[PDB]
């Protein structure tokens, strides 16, 4: 199928430049609390859209709708509320309507990291179909300068055989491969166009966290030899050493 | 080699009375906010000599006491479960030796070592039997599903790659629960004593669930004939039926 493509956020230098991992925007400080009380409005409305939508911006017609503005005390944006619960139509919406995917939480980590962590709520096929949406989290690093695979190998290494965090690694590799071979359809940008195997490999698969623990590393020390032979098998390094001068080969990874 | 024990958590006196299946104790419901806030310190510290560590963190945080059987996240994991999880034989002893009740559930009422049984961890790490030394007492414990320790091995068994960590666990399970019989055991049990091979046939091998389901009726429902025949071997009865009137010879199993 086509990819819904949006451009709303994808600009600036994020979208040009040698893509390169970033950090996550720094939480929205939106002061016009009007704003803030226009959203929240909105929101409970949630719980069509362009119904929903309409009413909500004739109701308060002085100020426009901004759904970039945090939610709650974790920094979480409505974006990151929609990602945790997996509710993929609203997701897209949202997007559709403003959400700009690239802002971090207050740890600095993108709605698709909010994915990955809430194991209870997603299958395989649905966190598959939200990388259409979330692929522009891919390049971005949170406070710790953890990537996308440090968390995905964290929660797959720390949860059970039940979750379906233990297919997330293939699944995002796969849909690197397949976006290849698809189209694009608004609702290629530098992102989809450059974020291939090969950038994988030279910008993320060996990235190195705060701690300089790639997540090879941190895989050779959860215990789920799956994980770290997975790791292996893309390419990771078992050599870089993070700040400790420890490396995956110390704990009989490669 | 003998089996250090430990009674700080085992108080009780259903723990007196003849031995018999107990419900995980409830998630602790913390109060003091800041107590947590340290321990989540504290274990951070540990997954990137522990009396050492035990001294710093007291340091950063001379204002609140170390508290090890609070709930560190969403799910009401204790760090015991997480450790455990991981297969971190080690830190699970120092934890335990320190005061960490090994009886807690978390907001399923899942205990510990239900952790061990529903991760790989444990198989490809090789620590389960040795975990088996400090984590014993879990084993009396059923979930709020009324689920014993087998009937997470079984659940186990289904998931795709958990097959062979799963009939490792039931195996050195069966096995070490014969084999303690011949080993010292000094203080570093009521328990430990009356857990033998007929309490366990007649407590937990065809123990049923909320649902009325032996684990080995789970386990005919799953397909996977090896753990079927497993169980069968062990005495499971095929003729117990679940809320269904189901049994595992509907399945073909016995």
């Amino acid at each position: 199928g086509p990819i819904i493509t949006f451009t709303h956020d994808l600009t600036s230098d994020f979208l040009s430049s040698p893509l390169k991992i970033m950090k996550a925007l720094p939480s929205p400080v939106v002061n016009d609390n009007e704003q803030k009380m226009k959203l929240e409005a909105f929101l409970q409305r949630l719980l069509s859209f362009d119904s929903l939508l309409q009413e909500v911006n004739d109701a308060f017609p002085n100020t426009q709708l901004n759904l970039n503005i945090p939610v709650d005390e974790h920094g979480n944006t409505p974006l990151h509320w929609l990602t945790s619960i997996a509710n993929l139509e609203l997701v897209k919406h949202l997007v559709k309507h403003g959400s700009n995917r690239l802002y971090g939480d207050n740890m600095g980590e993108s709605c698709l990291v909010k994915a990955v962590k809430s194991v209870n709520n997603y299958d395989s096929g649905t966190f598959e179909a939200l990388l259409d949406y979330l692929y522009p989290c891919l390049i971005l690093e949170d406070s710790m300068n953890r990537t996308i695979l440090h968390h995905i190998i964290i929660t797959s290494g720390m949860t059970g055989c039940s979750a379906a965090a233990k297919y997330y690694l293939d699944i995002l590799m796969g849909w690197i491969v397949k976006k290849q071979n698809r189209p694009i359809q608004s609702g290629k940008d530098s992102i989809l166009e450059n974020l291939d195997l090969k950038w994988i490999i030279a910008n993320m698969l060996n990235a190195q966290d705060s701690n300089g623990d790639t997540c090879l590393n941190i895989a050779a020390r959860l215990g789920n030899i799956s994980i770290v032979d997975a790791l292996l098998d893309y390419g990771a390094d078992p050599f870089i050493a993070n700040k400790s001068g420890l490396r995956p080969v110390d704990f009989g990874a490669g």
